[PDB]
């Protein structure tokens, strides 16, 4: 019944328990060995049930009916994506009254999710991303030649990692070359809200609120570019993602609102790159580590898969959406009561020991590898196929070309409770 302890609270609740993954997935451990469904109380923060446990994890999600996203029929009742309490008063200021900045599906409850998601749920499908497998390996090839060019010590993560990702979503979209550092920029502002080297300049950045005040600001920025967009393919349609989402009529046949598909640019422009590169750079680090595991891979591709599904357990970049009790329910011997919020942990459920053997361990021979890295529920990543893809593409046409990673330099990660990862990886690379 007792709260969590505090500092083991602080450490997954704030942004700065996020700057270095040791003390933080030591946090994660401590709770699914000692506490493993209890309420974080932490100063500036609503109550939070830390949901560490992957049984739990899938509980909470498969029941969207009891655990809403958006606050069900009271919209935008709850933030999906945990801000503290006065970055959410600043967001009721703004909007008047409520939480829903975006129209995008973390903000969404049934049917409104259901509905909203099947614009573009058929485009994610593996037998429909098959027609991009060629773009994508083109886009691999280009990068890889112009990491041969660059030689053999850089970071792996801006000087490599971001630029495959960016290149790809935005072509899919539809979106100019020219116009992917804006992309890029914007991406940073919106994932950094908290991290001391990834503040905007227009915001006051030791507000209590500052982490909001950046959230909105940078959703303006989106919103000015998607407007164009969305004005220029409704006018004139084109064989990319941007039309298929800018057209989309509703069952009456009228166009959804401008706004769901701004919500949908907004998920696309962002985590369709940022959760890519990021498993990317992970995967290089772990190479590093387990030198062993790439002379396998190098040995054997129809291993690429297997690598890639256990770097998306070990990387888990997605850490949380948090969800609301609808009704007071009972789980794990604890009482949760309607208007309690959860964060659901997907990197702790990752590393849950009655689901993984040696769960810290690097282990691609996992089969199946049961990781949640893309959630579950009706709120599943819509993107997992079109990553899965992208990772396996690349890391075919990389790997036959690498013959040692090693990390020459101090890792970075976002400092971030929300989409983190590495921002820099420093390598010296052994090429063949
Ligand atoms: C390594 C890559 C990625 C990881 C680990 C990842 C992980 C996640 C996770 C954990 C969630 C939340 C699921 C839940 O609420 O239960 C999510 C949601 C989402 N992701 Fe992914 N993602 C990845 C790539 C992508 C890509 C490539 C796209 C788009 C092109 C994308 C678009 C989305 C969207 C739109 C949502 C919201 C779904 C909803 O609320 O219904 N993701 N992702």
């Amino acid at each position: 019944t007792a709260a969590i302890p505090d500092e083991i609270a602080r450490q997954i609740v704030l942004p700065e328990g996020h700057k270095d993954n040791v003390p933080l997935f030591e946090a994660y451990r401590w709770l699914r060995e000692n506490q493993p469904l209890g309420q974080a109380r932490v100063e500036g923060y609503d109550p939070l049930w830390l949901i560490t446990k992957y049984a739990d994890l899938m509980e909470v999600e498969r029941q969207p009916q009891i655990f809403a996203a958006g606050g069900g029929e009271d919209k935008g009742s709850n933030n999906p994506i945990l801000a503290n309490q006065a970055g959410d008063e600043f967001t009721r200021q703004l909007l008047g009254g409520n939480l829903r900045i975006l129209d995008a599906l973390p903000y969404l409850d049934q049917p409104e999710h259901s509905v909203v998601k099947d614009v573009a749920f058929d485009w994610f499908r593996p037998a429909n991303l098959k027609k991009w497998e060629d773009r994508i390996r083109e886009t691999a090839r280009a990068s890889i030649d112009r990491l041969l060019a660059g030689g053999p010590d850089l970071d792996a993560v801006q000087e490599f990692a971001v630029f495959f990702p960016l290149r790809v979503i935005m072509s899919l979209f539809g979106v100019p070359e020219e116009d992917e550092p804006r992309m890029m920029a914007l991406t940073q502002d919106f994932f950094g809200v908290a991290d001391p080297d990834a503040q905007r300049d227009d915001i006051e950045a030791l507000s209590p609120d500052a982490a909001a005040q950046q959230w909105a600001a940078t959703i303006a920025d989106f919103y000015a570019y998607f407007d164009v967009l969305v004005e220029s393919r409704r006018a004139e349609p084109r064989d990319d993602l941007a039309t298929l989402i800018a057209v989309a009529k509703d069952e009456n046949g009228e166009y959804f609102p401008k706004t769901f598909a701004y919500g949908w640019f907004v998920a696309i422009a962002t985590a369709g790159h940022d959760t890519t590169a990021s498993t990317l750079a992970g995967c290089l680090q772990s190479l590093a580590a387990h030198p062993e595991v790439l002379d396998r891979v190098k040995g054997d591709p129809d291993l690429i898969p297997d690598l890639v599904n256990e770097s998306l357990r070990i990387v888990s970049p997605v850490k949380h959406f948090t969800r609301v009790a609808l009704q007071d329910y009972e789980m794990r011997g604890q009482k949760i009561k309607a208007g309690d919020r959860l964060m659901l942990l997907f990197q702790s459920g990752n590393r849950d020991a009655e689901v993984f053997d040696r769960p810290d361990d690097f282990d691609i021979d996992r089969r199946p590898n049961k990781h949640i890295a893309f959630g579950y529920g009706p709120h599943m990543c819509i993107g997992q196929h079109l990553a899965k893809l992208e990772l396996k593409v690349m890391l075919q046409e990389l790997l036959p070309h690498l013959e040692r990673v090693e990390v020459s330099g101090e890792p970075k990660l976002i400092q971030t409770n929300f989409v983190g990862g590495l921002r820099k990886l420093p390598v010296h690379l052994t090429f063949s």
